[PDB]
């Protein structure tokens, strides 16, 4: 019968991990060339303990390029706001200021406090630390925790999801989806002693979302579709094809193939010949403090359908004749509509 589940492990993710005080001196080119592409550093705890090697794996982990995040161990006994403020004042203190990756909240003791409140408590926390870096926050916790000590209130927000010795995360009654999996306490990495923790990471556990990851390539002088093959060779196999006129996105150039694009298209990866290749216009917003808003069709009292968010990256499709003035756009959520062209900035 049915059952409802969140996603399953997928080479596809970042892989990721989280160290404390505890692993003491850590390794981090040798993490760096393990595969590892973020770390999350605890930070603090409650608003009595400091994690005094937050600072040394902050700048180890930034040395070697890697994406880092902190956590706060949660303790439900001290104030929320206390606790937001004390985690918060910790990281300007060790100089942390250039984190890639949302602020996260170990929520998994109730230091005796009842569901309802420890769930008020979390949410209290979460928005203050909102309102103290005006960056977003993650929760994390364990399936069966949640599901006993915590209320669908914190539905909300993204889960980084703890669940070791499955493939998959157990049924919650809070998030049907998570940006992050913990699945395993006991993983071998390159610069670690003992036992690792081990976490898969989609994009959204980034800070910075104003990217756009969605085609930005179409064909051109092609009658009927584009080859895509193995290499950049036509003495290499064809894997794909892509007709004529169809969007598709490309990933980047290989050296040993100039004069080709690395490309996807409807699942496969390969190799197209530039000769055939438009790039579709890209473009951010301009003079945009705040947001701007995407409309249904090209007129101010048209029904808004989403927002650009300042710095976001979205692509410019055509000039509807209807609408002079304005773009029709898809935003990098995959939403399609249009926007006031006093306001874009083409790249």
């Amino acid at each position: 019968h049915h059952h409802h589940h969140m996603q399953s492990r997928n080479n596809n993710n970042l892989k990721g991990i989280d160290v404390s005080n505890w692993k003491g001196n850590i390794n981090f080119e040798s993490v760096k060339n393990d595969g590892v592409e973020v770390v999350y550093i605890k930070a603090t705890e409650g608003n009595y303990f400091k994690d005094k090697y937050a600072k040394q794996n902050y700048e180890g982990a930034k040395e070697q390029g890697l994406s880092v995040g902190f956590y706060h161990f949660f303790r439900a006994n001290k104030g929320a706001k206390d606790q937001a403020n004390f985690f918060i004042d910790y990281l300007n203190e060790i100089g942390a200021v250039n984190y890639d990756c949302k602020l996260a909240l170990d929520i998994e003791t109730t230091e005796g406090v009842g569901v309802r409140d420890l769930t008020s408590m979390c949410i209290e926390f979460l928005e203050e630390v909102k309102r103290l870096t005006g960056k977003e926050v993650v929760v994390y916790t364990y399936t069966s925790f949640a599901n006993n000590n915590l209320d669908s209130r914190l539905g909300n927000y993204p889960v980084w999801i703890a669940h070791y010795g499955v493939n998959t995360p157990g049924a919650n009654n809070i998030w049907s989806s998570w940006v992050g999996f913990q699945y395993s306490e006991n993983g071998s990495v390159a610069g670690v002693n003992g036992g690792c923790d081990m976490n898969e990471f989609t994009e959204e556990i980034f800070i910075d979302s104003s990217n756009f990851n969605l085609d930005n390539a179409t064909t051109k002088n092609v009658s009927t579709k584009l080859n895509i093959r193995a290499k950049g060779t036509t003495n290499s196999k064809i894997i794909g094809s892509i007709p004529a006129g169809e969007t598709f996105k490309i990933k980047w150039v290989d050296e040993d193939y100039l004069g080709w694009y690395y490309v996807e298209y409807n699942g496969v990866v390969g190799y197209v010949n530039a000769d055939y290749v438009e790039k579709l216009q890209m473009a951010t917003t301009y003079n945009v403090s705040t947001f701007l808003n995407v409309r249904e069709e090209g007129s101010l009292n048209s029904r808004i359908v989403d927002k650009i968010n300042s710095g976001d990256i979205f692509r410019i499709d055509w000039v509807d004749s209807d609408f002079i003035g304005w773009y029709r756009i898809t935003t990098k959520n995959g939403k399609v509509g249009f926007v006031n062209a006093e306001f874009v900035k083409k790249l």
